């Protein structure tokens, strides 16, 4: 009764997790995006790219796990997504500046300094965006089984 209302709990919680991390993580977007960055990019074919925006109030509802998960279940799920959601913001943010900047051509003014510091940062960001999605589904799926056998009478 408890267990069976957390566990439809955790169904929700698995739910929101997939729809809002298939369209926050777009791994062809990403790679496109890494392609942009390329040296050899021709500065006025930079398209512009926008961050994905999902459901508010699913943001809120992942960001803050409830208490029918155990207390490192729960932290586990709140770092992971806190993580994801600030380096889904640098990714975007960064190429939005780096796309500027090559157009401005701010970039003959440092040497590219900026533009070889926002790639080696992009790369390293691309990689982590795949590992929290695949984090927060490998801790996901053991409990949603759990939850299964809960609501199985």
């Amino acid at each position: 009764s408890m267990s069976v209302e957390n566990a439809n709990e955790v169904m929700k919680y698995y739910d929101t997790s997939l729809k809002i991390l298939k369209d926050l993580v777009n791994e062809n977007e990403i790679k496109a995006v890494l392609g942009y960055l390329d040296q050899k990019m021709p500065v006025d074919s930079l398209p512009v790219v926008s961050q994905p925006v999902v459901s508010v109030q699913d943001t809120v509802f992942v960001s803050n796990p409830g208490n029918y998960f155990s207390e490192n279940d729960r932290q586990n799920l709140k770092e992971n997504y806190g993580r994801l959601f600030r380096s889904i913001s640098a990714f975007y943010e960064n190429y939005k500046t780096y796309r500027l900047y090559m157009q401005d051509q701010s970039y003959k003014k440092d040497n590219n300094a900026l533009a070889d510091k926002i790639r080696k940062e992009e790369l390293l960001l691309s990689i982590a965006l795949s590992e929290y999605k695949q984090v927060i589904f490998d801790i996901l799926t053991p409990i949603v089984e759990g939850a299964k056998i809960t609501l199985t009478p």
